[PDB]
């Protein structure tokens, strides 16, 4: 049949792509081609408009199987061709070895690191539910799309998927339909060696619906029926168990050897002949398959055409909501939204930056409907919920509504991070955030790195940033954390010192379209600084205290800026004139012009950095570094600062030693380099 | 009764400790005191010998509840007193706000970061099973101890605990007995807001046995009976559901407010009077409670006395095994074990450092019985299994035996990391390792940081270290990873360049007693270097190519050392004389004498670092840094190196620019500093 021919085409495109690269993963593509065919036939999408907001989304969580995804995209006429498939895994191609949303049309997210994609799918589905609850009206199903996820045994072993699956079940996300490639093979061989749990029983325990397809190597009727069944269960996410043979059709089917290396040439020949293809030909695309797939595309395009008319009618019937929706689909924030950002003066009281963050959120959430967010069981500590908002929960629970704006993630940092990526991936200008203690952002490193690689504007509200948290002690006190994330490409790591800097950090985080943000915020109160403003802090680094005859400049962040200002006064009594630079975000600063940066960190003066955590990275901006390169301590925070000499006198002593060390030396800016 | 009085004593010590600190967590201690009393009465331990190898182990995974643990340790006469309890959460005390194994006698592991302790318990139990299988003989139950773990809702939400619980069920770890504090309250309030899964059904799906105790606020008979029942189920770990009231007895019992802040003074008064204590007194220890607990200690000490005689008889009956066991309990490796380390010459073939690692393991595993390890589903990629070894599996599976030495962790990096910590915590000189790709060590950051804080000699075999892995692309290629771990205190991060350096890295990792190791290893082949040796590489950094008239020194690691040597030849043709330093471990290097370090990185010569990942940290050792501060690419590895100019010519160009940049300048070693 044409469907059988399409499945064979998919299988053979994937195998031929792996063969041409002499690299990659043929096994799962062979096993999942029937399911991919069936799912894409049920999906609504436009290959010519990858951003249609009511499209169904597909996520390949087992991203190593991407030759399958690329084959589907090529067959459906996305902006990806057979010539691109021939360049699978080749430098610069549109067909990288794992899918990247920035590079691959039709890749919703970046997968490959196992477990992430299913969590991203949870976030896409969460966003769709929130979006539909916000905009849909009687006779106006603006949003009614599904989220389809393929995942394998490896994703099911990764703890992040357990976190997200528990939460998705709790949230009753009935438009999420996941498909488990139950092939009983991973890299180390049979799943009997390490993965003998009853997966189905576990998913039932989370509140998921289950459909089992016992012969998913051939039974596309049953796969389609499983989708239909899943769509009837509106209050549970569904897991479809696809019992498949890894590498189906290969001489090596059902073995670990077919997972992750190219097939032998003779194996490819026998695949082709038993499926009616020419064993001498590669990258064959039968025109009847193209015709069948084109029919589905044309039908989907007529569905989108009708959706566009529905949207036009919605704008007439609901003028305010329609204009809001249009603005969001255009990627634009509300005009002058930033006038809601709080502004402070040096006469205002000291405030912890976690509390300043609460105040910002309280002002901007009512002004910017596309902001949603939550916390990983730290709501009253991170201060992430605006008073008067309702939680995102299924209304059946009585605990919230899908129109709610605040997500109770539970103690699930890693899944929170990957769910945030999925919310961003949904689109519609969502600007979403997640709170935890800074030290436990590290639990989510796998997802955070993907936020950076995927260019998603997510925000971590990362409170209790240092030894300033005090008594909880060294298991809770960051040392390495900012260095880790600052060393990751494309992460803005804001460590605001005061009220104006906290508003600048949020302005950056909410305006972002391609860069994730981490906001490192204090437990403890900090003074409002003389010289701070949103305008200056928006440059990422700025001169707080200018001293034209400086003997030294002290560059600091966060809680240490006020310390530097106090040290400047001690130094004056020692006959040393200091300037102060505040560096609330190194990435934003780095992006400023060379001339601006040199105005902040000039030649001809020693520069000392002060920040109560690792000194890594700081030599970009300073000649000498005063940091904390050992673990912390359990005690009252002021006593810990005293112990480690992060006091005005301790900073002054090191500043004086720095001045002494450079006597008789020629000093150029740390910004200079040889290449 | 005296048991009731003991439970009240525990509760009130914990509340009084929190009160004195005006900080900490009274709720879970109040709820878990009956269970703690019951469990410690069943446990075999010696407060005067915390390292008795056949002790039962206790782990408080909900580490915020540590006022409970400290109260137990004080009451049982560990080296912790009421005076220490009065200093709970105070700087420098033996009672920090979360338990630290380095600081607290009777704390087996460092907990506080949720989810870790239960995984550590899995590792303690895994080690006990392996140890017993190795040493026990008929009439000689050298090892027969249990592992008791307390955990709460937060631990059950963290994905790492799902990973470890799936694996523990698979491994049939019948001497593991965990207790869930089922109190339905977390920081964000009721668990109904985020955690509605059927936990018991999930644990059954993993193959655990379940016992439910419906009134764990009072029913110590049922808690004791649950332990007895668990001990009869020898082929499943057991989860005991303790249905408790958080803060039991407090006016605020059953509320989130009792989780994490001191009780009100009037609340403490009413607690004391209803339990028969003096509301005017704090830190009361009734002598009858001390007497009862002392009776149990005395019985346990007689059990250990008899174990010592059993061990003496074992040494006579099994002379070889007895001497091996004695050596391990003394903390000593086999005499001259390191003579098994492979040694290479520059005439030997190029080899990937992952393969060199395989060869090391193949030589040392037969020589050092306390080495065990595994991989997170990457055995044929990391090359972590020695041929001829058997896997650690329950014999009932037919897939291995508990005497086996190789662990199939599955796709569970985070749990692998925390399980490794538990294996180390067991003691008996275990030197254990875990393989994954370097980029996915990041999934386990929560546990890795705890390896460092806990001072455990665990080893990550972290292969595929860079863009040198090629086609899998940027989702797999480390950039920030070494900077992250090097910025963490107390992590040795070895990046060996060749065969001799790989042997030095293992010598360090296996000899370690207090420092975790990460071995960053290549996919791709590297040449054997002229000038390398185990002796020199053991210094962490060394002069590979000495040039007395150097215009520049190039410092490099791993795959970039050979690149630097090739660049030296290009530079010679440009009239520039270079030296080369290899820096296989920055931590080990840092620990050398100042004079040694200056002999490697002298004054008076520009120093350029070369390493194909983040430049963070490198200014400790260099004036200029050539690194990779952007994400990678999917293609053949040599083409990626060419793209980023990590070629002999690209390094030479930057070296020449470095020489030019320092013309006319006075250059001092990067090792110099102002303070
Ligand atoms: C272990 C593995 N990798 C390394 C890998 C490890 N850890 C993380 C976080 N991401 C990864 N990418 C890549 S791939 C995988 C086997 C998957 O086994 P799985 O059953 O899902 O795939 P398959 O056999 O094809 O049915
Ligand atoms: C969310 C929380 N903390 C921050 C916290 C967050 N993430 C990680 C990895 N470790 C932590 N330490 C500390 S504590 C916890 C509530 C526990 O809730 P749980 O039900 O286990 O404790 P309890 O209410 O006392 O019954
Ligand atoms: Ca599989
Ligand atoms: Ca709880």
């Amino acid at each position: 049949s044409v469907d059988q021919k399409a499945i064979s085409t998919i299988r053979l495109l994937a195998v031929d792509a792996v063969a041409a690269a002499n690299s990659g993963h043929p096994g799962a593509p062979l096993g999942l081609a029937p399911a991919a065919h069936a799912v894409f036939k049920k999906m609504r999408f436009n290959p010519k408009d990858t951003k249609w907001i009511n499209r169904d989304r597909f996520v390949l969580s087992n991203g190593h199987a991407c030759a399958l995804l690329y084959s589907m995209l090529v067959l459906y006429g996305y902006d990806l061709t057979v010539e691109d498939l021939k360049k699978f895994r080749q430098l610069g191609s549109k067909t990288p070895g794992h899918p990247e949303n920035t590079d691959v049309p039709g890749a919703e997210v970046t997968t490959g690191p196992l477990g992430q994609g299913i969590c991203n799918g949870v976030g896409i589905a969460l966003a769709q539910a929130q979006f539909a609850a916000t905009y849909n009206k009687p006779d106006f199903p603006i949003s009614d799309s599904y989220t389809y996820v393929f995942l394998g045994d490896g994703c099911l072993m990764e703890g992040v998927s357990s976190e997200a699956s528990s939460l998705a079940g709790h949230l009753q996300l009935g438009n999420l339909i996941a498909f488990w490639d139950d092939n009983k093979i991973s890299i180390d061989g049979s799943t009997e060696v390490a993965f003998t749990e009853d997966v189905i029983a576990r998913y039932k325990s989370y509140g998921w619906h289950i459909v089992e397809v016992s012969d998913a190597d051939t039974d596309i009727t049953a796969i389609a029926a499983a989708i239909d069944e899943a769509k009837k269960v509106t209050n549970k996410p569904t897991l479809v168990r696809l019992t498949t043979t890894i590498g189906f059709g290969s001489l090596a089917q059902g073995t670990h050897g077919v997972h992750g290396a190219p097939l032998k040439a003779d194996d490819i020949k026998q695949l082709k002949t038993k499926w009616g293809f020419n064993p001498e030909e590669s990258f064959a695309v039968p025109a009847e398959v193209t015709a069948s797939y084109n029919e589905h595309v044309a039908e989907n395009q007529k569905i989108q055409q009708q959706w566009n008319e529905l949207f036009a009618a919605y704008k007439q019937k609901y003028p305010e909501l329609g204009a809001e929706l249009q603005r969001r689909l255009d990627g634009k924030l509300p005009e002058n939204w930033d006038k809601a950002l709080p502004v402070y003066t040096p006469a205002d009281a000291a405030v912890a930056t976690r509390k300043l963050s609460e105040i910002v959120l309280s002002k901007i959430i009512p002004e910017v409907p596309e902001i949603i967010g939550g916390s990983a069981d730290l709501t009253p500590s991170n201060l992430t919920k605006a008073k008067g908002t309702v939680d995102f929960q299924p209304a059946a629970t009585g605990l919230g509504d899908y129109s709610g704006r605040y997500i109770r993630y539970g103690v699930r940092e890693h899944a929170m991070g990957a769910i945030m990526n999925g919310i961003a991936a949904f689109g519609a200008n969502y600007k979403n955030y997640g709170g935890t203690f800074l030290n436990f952002v590290s639990y989510a490193a796998g997802a955070v790195r993907l936020s950076a690689l995927s260019e998603f504007p997510i925000t971590w509200v990362a409170t209790h940033d240092s030894i300033g948290l005090g008594e909880d002690g060294p298991t809770h006190q960051p040392i390495e954390t900012l260095a880790h994330f600052r060393a990751t490409p494309n992460i803005s790591v804001w460590r605001p010192a005061d009220g104006n800097e906290t508003s600048a950090a949020y302005k950056s985080a909410i305006e972002s379209t391609h860069t994730p943000h981490i906001l490192a915020l204090t437990r403890q109160n900090l003074p409002q600084l003389e010289g701070s403003s949103i305008e200056k802090a928006s440059k990422g680094g700025y001169t707080l205290v200018q001293q034209d005859k400086a003997d030294i400049i002290i560059v600091a962040t966060g809680s240490e800026v006020s310390l530097a200002v106090d040290a400047l006064k001690v130094l004056e009594g020692q006959g040393i004139k200091a300037g102060v630079v505040s560096l609330p975000d190194q990435l934003t600063f780095d992006k400023q012009s060379e001339e601006y940066k040199l105005s902040v960190l000039p030649d001809g003066v020693p520069i000392l950095s002060v920040e109560v955590m690792s000194t890594f990275g700081w030599s970009k901006y300073s000649h000498q570094q005063f940091g904390l390169n050992r673990f912390g301590a359990s005690g009252k925070a002021p006593e810990i600062f005293k112990l480690f000499e992060f006091t005005p006198e301790g900073v002054a002593e090191r500043a004086a030693k720095t001045v002494a060390f450079y006597k008789g030396k020629d000093v150029v800016s740390p910004l200079r380099s040889a290449f």
